[PDB]
């Protein structure tokens, strides 16, 4: 179509309010404006990409200060199927992301490769630097890729390397069958190994981590079984937490992530569509886990506050209840409500670790289309 005519802006505005309980409030606007150039035409195009980002409470992007802004812009060159962009840019994928957890996500400054010449396949490398964020400078480099090549069935397998900090491997794999018109089974894995490397600024890190996740769908209901286990004496660790889809066991507060932490979550949930009302929908889960807080070296540079001498038996649990409707038609078509609830307690001593709180978050989101 050309740099002109394939042309996009998109501005999305969001509200965010964060509730907390210990056993502080916090309102926020946020604006997130993106643009994308069309390709020039031939064989190798080019194009512009950009975005502003503005918020407001009502480096440290925002909530715990005043106001936050930033913005920024990227090349990018497009030839045979491939992608390539230079700059400032966004970034999700097993070994990095901005985040899916706060208002704002983090930005990376490099370059990202992205090939898809063959449907089924997508390939990604890249090298970027990011400085720090939400709760000097990194230097991450990442290759990685996601196959397709079976009809119910994905798969992906990725590296990074986090300079001075850690190299770390991931993969997975997510099967779906449908029995029935209205039963199914979905099968899934996640798969963590990560290393210290370079001046090793964590300290020894040797940690494998694994998520598992079944789920049986019938028409609109959802339930779904996952264990989760860390095995190393440091907790799994990654870029910008929270929310994570890498991970079967990270919920609204915790990730259920700690060291040598043996975890679990049955979750369930509806969509309203057949019941009449579209776009609404909700879910439930309750997550339970257990470590042994004595088995961190307390001298650990990255990881050294875990260790308690009376952890031992530590247990914590969460229980998390999420809706959200979505307005389908007229005037506010797409504005999307989101509430959220977590409870967490934790026990044996897991408070030494981490709180014991109540969350509220509610989150209003309306995307507009200008051209
Ligand atoms: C960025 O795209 C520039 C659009 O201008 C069209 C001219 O075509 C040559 C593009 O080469 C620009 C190299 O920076
Ligand atoms: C397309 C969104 C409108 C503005 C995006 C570009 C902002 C320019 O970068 C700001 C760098 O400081
Ligand atoms: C932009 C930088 C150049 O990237 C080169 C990508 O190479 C293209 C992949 O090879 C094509 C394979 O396709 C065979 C059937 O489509
Ligand atoms: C180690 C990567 C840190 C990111 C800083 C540089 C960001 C922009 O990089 C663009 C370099 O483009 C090379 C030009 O290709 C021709
Ligand atoms: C399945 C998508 C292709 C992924 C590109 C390579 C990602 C980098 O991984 C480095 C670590 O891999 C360890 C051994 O890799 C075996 C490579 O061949 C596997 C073929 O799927
Ligand atoms: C659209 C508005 C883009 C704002 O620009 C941003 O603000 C500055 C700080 O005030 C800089 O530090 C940068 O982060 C810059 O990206």
């Amino acid at each position: 179509e050309g740099f002109i005519e394939g042309s996009s802006l998109q501005l999305l505005t969001r509200n965010y309010y964060f509730n907390h309980d210990r056993r502080s409030k916090e309102w926020a606007q946020g604006f997130i404006a993106t643009f994308q150039s069309g390709y020039t035409p031939g064989v190798v195009g080019f194009g512009v990409d950009a975005y502003g980002m503005l918020g407001l409470k009502l480096y440290e992007s925002g909530k715990a200060p005043d106001e936050f802004s930033s913005g920024g812009a990227a090349l990018k060159i497009r030839a045979f199927d491939t992608e390539l962009k230079l700059g400032d840019q966004f970034l999700s994928n097993p070994v990095v992301a901005g985040g899916e957890s706060r208002m704002l996500p983090q930005t990376f400054r490099g370059v990202s490769l992205t090939n898809n010449s063959f449907e089924d396949l997508t390939l990604t490398a890249g090298q970027v630097s990011f400085t720090k964020y939400y709760n000097d400078s990194h230097h991450l480099s990442w290759l990685g890729g996601t196959w397709g090549g079976i009809e119910g069935f994905t798969s992906s397998l990725y590296a990074a390397e986090l300079q001075n900090v850690w190299k770390q491997y991931y993969a997975d794999v997510d099967y779906t069958y449908e029995i029935d018109d209205n039963w199914s089974l979905n099968p899934g894995a996640h798969y963590y190994k990560t290393v210290d490397s370079g001046d090793s600024l964590l300290g020894r890190i040797d940690n494998n981590t694994y998520s598992l996740h079944f789920a049986v769908g019938y028409r609109q209901h959802t339930v779904t079984a996952v264990l989760q286990k860390v095995n190393g004496n440091t907790p799994f660790d990654y870029i910008n937490q929270g929310d994570s889809i890498f991970l079967d066991n990270s919920q609204q507060y915790s990730d259920f992530n700690g060291p040598n932490e043996k975890s679990w979550k049955l979750q369930y949930d509806y969509d309203f569509v057949a019941l009449g009302v579209p776009g609404l929908s909700a879910s439930a889960s309750y997550s339970r886990g257990k470590l042994d807080l004595t088995r961190v070296d307390p001298d650990s540079p990255g990881y050294g506050g875990w260790y308690s001498a009376d952890g031992k038996n530590a247990k914590h649990w969460e229980r998390d209840l999420d809706l959200q409707y979505v307005v389908q038609g007229g005037p506010a078509k797409d504005l999307s409500l989101r509430l959220r609830w977590a409870t967490h307690r934790g026990t044996g001593g897991y408070s030494a670790v981490d709180n014991d709180i109540d969350e509220y978050r509610v989150i209003v989101d309306y995307p507009i289309d200008v051209f």
